[PDB]
DNA sequence: ATTATGACGCG
DNA sequence: TGCGTCATA
């Protein structure tokens, strides 16, 4: 009743760039614009591995993780842009720098949480309050929401997509109570107006298009964002949740796409997020733990409290290289050469980071994978990062892992290494 | 698929 | 103030 929290206290958006690495390459090379194209990493094995795909190429069935040779079978005219290679490895600097362009624009509107290279959460609660005070009970025009979908609408008593979008928006706006500054639906609507403005600024100032979700928390905002891609935004209201969740596979919700989500499905014998409402909080805690159980109990009702963290910069700076099949490092000299390449890239990125962001990493984390281990990581060890010097970091990394070598011969390495990973962490102000 | 980030548990 | 695992981009 009057004491039941509905999780409508915040306005949260998630902005996610459309096919991000592709847009970065299309900005740089106009010949790629408005074409089926993909970004590929390396070239020797099966034409290279695809890591990003334009919407035109997706129509042919091209996907991330596909080898380029196989993608060409589906889309013979597919254009390809290669990730830069430096010091023997893929180097992602262009995309990291493009990400900074977008994050800096978003930060003008509100505090953001960098969630990945191409997406950020925004807590718009305060910005919405401010905008509502300027509006002064003035209605919100559909013209202020030219790319917004209202999930669940139209409904009740045109066969084209834009027509449906407008119909739903009209129904939503007609029902809005602009009189009440505390109305959560109104708050979301104003949030959506702000997000249109943010998205326009991103496109004007960078050339890049994006999609966004607007809702009352991060999980719903992330879900919302994916409902209408690309180049569109979606408002998921609290009232839209029962219908939305009634046919929503559990795996679609952030954090439930893996083993936990599979366990929810198997243990409870359900398929859709909505079906979770039929269990008590204690029942859910009994299967999935105190924390997960409480989270699921609220989440299936559209309620989540995880804050948008005030963090625009990554907390770690890392680089890594796999050594597949035949290339597994079987000599000490090889292990040392690659550790040096990684350390040189790391030194370059750290030195730039220190100058830009007034901070210094204090810990170096070294991780390896050994041949035969199905685990993505076989071993992790750390040491002090006291100087931004590639030679010192590579030597320190070796020292930390050299004991992993079973080889009797001092020159050889066994068992061969299938991966090396160096990561700088534990930043302190400088 | 390879090269990344970030959270959480304490087999 | 370590390390392994999970989940995601
Ligand atoms: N598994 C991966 N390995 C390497 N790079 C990845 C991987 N997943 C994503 N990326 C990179 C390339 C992407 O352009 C960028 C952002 O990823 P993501 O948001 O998942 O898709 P996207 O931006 O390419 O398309 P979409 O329009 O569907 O968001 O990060
Ligand atoms: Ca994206
Ligand atoms: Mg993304």
């Amino acid at each position: 009743g009057p004491h039941m929290a509905t999780g409508q206290d915040r306005v949260v958006a998630l902005v996610d760039m459309d096919c991000f690495f592709v847009q970065v390459e299309q900005r740089q090379n106009p010949h790629l614009r408005n074409k089926p194209c993909a970004v590929v990493q390396y070239k020797s094995w099966k034409g290279g591995g695809i890591i990003a795909v334009s919407y035109e190429a997706r129509a042919f069935g091209v996907t991330r993780s596909m080898w380029a040779d196989d993608a060409k079978k589906l889309c013979p005219d597919l254009l390809l842009a290669q990730v830069r290679e430096s010091r023997g490895k893929a180097n992602l600097t262009k995309y990291r720098e493009a990400s900074v362009e977008v994050m800096e624009i978003m930060s003008r509107f509100a505090v953001i949480e960098r969630a990945s290279i191409d997406e950020a959460y925004v807590d718009l609660t305060s910005a919405v309050q401010e905008r509502l005070q300027k509006l002064q009970g003035q209605p919100i025009s559909a013209d202020l929401l030219p790319s917004t979908y209202i999930e669940g609408l139209p409904q009740g008593p045109t066969v084209q997509k834009e027509g449906m979008r407008k119909q739903g928006l009209f129904q939503w706006l007609d029902s809005l109570q602009i009189d009440n500054l505390t109305s959560p639906d109104l708050q979301l609507t104003v949030g959506a107006v702000i997000v249109e403005e943010m998205r326009a600024a991103i496109e004007r100032e960078t050339g890049f298009q994006c999609s966004a979700g607007i809702s009352h928390n991060k999980v719903l905002a992330k879900l919302a964002c994916g409902l209408n891609k690309p180049n569109r935004q979606t408002l998921v209201s609290h009232g839209s949740v029962p219908q939305l969740f009634s046919q929503m596979p559990i795996r679609k919700i952030r954090s439930l796409g893996g083993k936990l989500g599979a366990s929810v499905i198997e243990i409870l014998g359900i398929e859709y997020m909505g079906e979770l409402t039929q269990f008590t909080e204690s029942q859910l805690q009994s299967h999935f733990g105190e924390k997960n159980g409480s989270w699921l109990y609220a989440m299936c009702r559209g309620i989540e409290h995880d804050p948008v963290k005030p963090r625009q910069l990554p907390k770690t700076i890392g680089c890594s290289k796999n050594f597949p099949g035949k290339t597994a490092l079987a000599t000490r000299e090889q292990v040392q050469w690659w550790l040096l390449q990684l350390a040189q890239e790391l030194e370059e990125r750290l030195t730039k980071d220190r100058n830009d962001n007034d901070r210094v990493a204090t810990q170096l984390v070294v991780s390896i994978r050994v041949q035969g281990d199905k685990r993505l990581s076989s071993l992790r060890r750390c040491c002090a990062l006291t100087r931004y010097d590639a030679h010192k970091m590579s030597h320190d990394a070796f020292t930390v892992i050299k004991n992993c070598n079973t080889s009797g011969i001092q020159t050889e390495w066994s068992p061969p290494l299938t991966m090396l990973f160096l990561c700088a962490t534990k930043f302190s102000a400088s």
